[PDB]
């Protein structure tokens, strides 16, 4: 009641559409605001593509050890290659493990496209989440088109409720085997893109594993799992979207939404 009231207040001020879903595994308390509305997913999908490689492609580290050599063409068409674009990487290639990792920690567009290629395309991600009971989340296009984020578009979307449940199953549930779960979690904990978002809004002594997403129409998302000192983990997702194509994303709205959640949960 009051949680949602504070959130609608943040929404009214920002001029953006706000979608939040958080679940405290300790208390069982949940916070829901536009939790079932669709929002453009953007890079939040990278956690899913990486998880799919782990569950479906890799058996005993065999596939993770494969080295993939890509081209300047791959780097350029992805329109985002923070790690993959480095000369040394472009020169020597990167292993599947490294590519799954940087897809998350640096949100590398090129690394994700390479993983989608191994998976069989964007639909392999939809098939993967569908196997986990998620009937909302869907990936339809490649980088960078999937970030188009038009308000009337239904492709490449998810809901705050859906993605929180799916992320929860991957990190805290049994969607993956123990080894794979530990690998995926280590990548989330190593994220470097949340500085002005969830990491800015949660107390500095709370451990955080998350994945961000930003695209056109001022979309700005953050989804992850956080562990307050001495307490059970909280799975939380904040999706935000605007209606003007070139609107500026609001990092403060995402950080502020997290502040409300930190003061409400844990």
């Amino acid at each position: 009641s009051d949680a949602e009231r504070r959130l609608a207040g943040l929404e009214r001020a920002s001029g953006a559409r706000l979608g939040v879903y958080a679940y405290d595994t300790g208390s069982g308390r949940t916070v829901a605001y536009r939790a079932d509305e669709l929002f453009p997913m953007c890079s939040v999908f990278k956690t899913l593509s990486s998880a799919a490689v782990l569950r479906d492609l890799d058996r005993n580290g065999e596939f993770l050890s494969r080295r993939i050599l890509y081209t300047q063409d791959d780097v350029e068409q992805a329109d985002g290659a923070p790690e993959t674009g480095k000369p040394q990487n472009l020169a020597n290639g990167m292993t599947v493990e490294e590519l799954c990792e940087v897809s998350i920690t640096a949100s590398d567009n090129c690394a994700a496209n390479l993983m989608l290629r191994e998976l069989g395309g964007p639909a392999a991600v939809t098939r993967f989440v569908r196997s986990l009971g998620d009937r909302v989340t869907r990936l339809d296009r490649w980088e960078p088109e999937l970030n188009s984020a038009e308000p009337g578009r239904v492709t490449d979307t998810t809901s705050p409720r859906a993605i929180t449940r799916t992320y929860g199953r991957l990190v805290l549930g049994d969607a993956l085997n123990p080894r794979d779960r530990r690998l995926l979690t280590s990548w989330l904990l190593a994220n470097t893109t949340s500085g002005d978002r969830f990491r800015a809004g949660l107390p500095d002594d709370w451990t955080l594993g998350d994945k961000t997403g930003a695209g056109r129409y001022g979309t700005n998302n953050d989804a992850g799992v956080t562990w307050p000192p001495g307490r059970a983990p909280i799975v939380l997702t904040v999706l935000t979207a605007k209606t003007e194509q070139d609107a500026a994303r609001d990092d403060g709205l995402v950080a502020d939404a997290a502040r409300v959640l930190a003061e409400t949960l844990g």
